[PDB]
């Protein structure tokens, strides 16, 4: 996150961490048993790492799982980056409580103008790199679907949309791939891509959670 803040430990008790050895992308858990990422944070070997707040250091609310199922979506496509979405299931369920919690999935897409907050692990800079130990959260507003076209030119999809600040500044980066959009209590975004990181008129692009919904419930009904 660039241009962000420190979350504070455990204020964001869905966001996760996917590790295979090392921190490489965040994730929402959206129930006791399934977390939802990016499709191209795909890697064999994950274990998912909820109750994170230092990264390098167990402070006591973590619980490591490992996954035993990952399903990219039928239709990503990696040279496009549409539909960048996968469900995770875990080995074994998590303990719910208050560091630790699910996120709701969205019953409506949410519009442009709405304040949502993302945060993840990843680089702090725009220029170099810095990547922190503890959690960096953001607040932004998403994006009309006519700015972000006229940022990205031929490159939305129905599926995605931006979040952030034409002038740039602050922006999710590397590393936060995969994390939470989170708009009025409800996931709505997935970080997914964007030209380098807050870099003037080149907003973050994200995966647009509300149209991907019957496919979540469909395949955590059945797997
Ligand atoms: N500006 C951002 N918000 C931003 C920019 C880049 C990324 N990360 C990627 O674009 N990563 C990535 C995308 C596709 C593939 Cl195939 C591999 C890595 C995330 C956020
Ligand atoms: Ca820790």
């Amino acid at each position: 996150i660039v241009g962000g803040y420190t979350c504070g430990a455990n204020t964001v008790p869905y966001q996760v961490s996917l590790n295979s050895g090392y921190h490489f992308c965040g994730g929402s858990l959206i129930n006791s048993q399934w977390v939802v990422s990016a499709a191209h944070c795909y890697k064999s070997g994950i274990q998912v790492r909820l109750g994170e707040d230092n990264i390098n250091v167990v402070e006591g609310n973590e619980q490591f799982i490992s996954a035993s199922k990952s399903i990219v979506h039928p239709s990503y496509n990696s040279n496009t980056l549409n539909n960048d979405i996968m469900l995770i299931k875990l080995k074994s369920a998590a303990s719910l409580n208050s560091r630790v919690a699910s996120i709701s999935l969205p019953t409506s897409c949410a519009s442009a103008g709405t304040q949502c907050l993302i945060s993840g692990w990843g680089n702090t800079k725009s220029s170099g790199t810095s990547y922190p130990d503890v959690l960096k959260c953001l607040k932004a507003p998403i994006l009309s679907d006519s700015s972000c076209k006229s940022a990205y030119p031929g490159q939305i999809t129905s599926n995605m949309f931006c979040a952030g600040y034409l002038e740039g500044g602050k922006d999710s980066c590397q590393g936060d791939s995969g994390g939470p959009v989170v708009c009025s209590g409800k996931l709505q975004g997935i970080v997914s891509w964007g030209s380098g990181c807050a870099q003037k008129n080149k907003p973050g692009v994200y995966t647009k959670v509300c149209n991907y919904v019957s496919w979540i419930k469909q395949t955590i009904a059945s797997n």
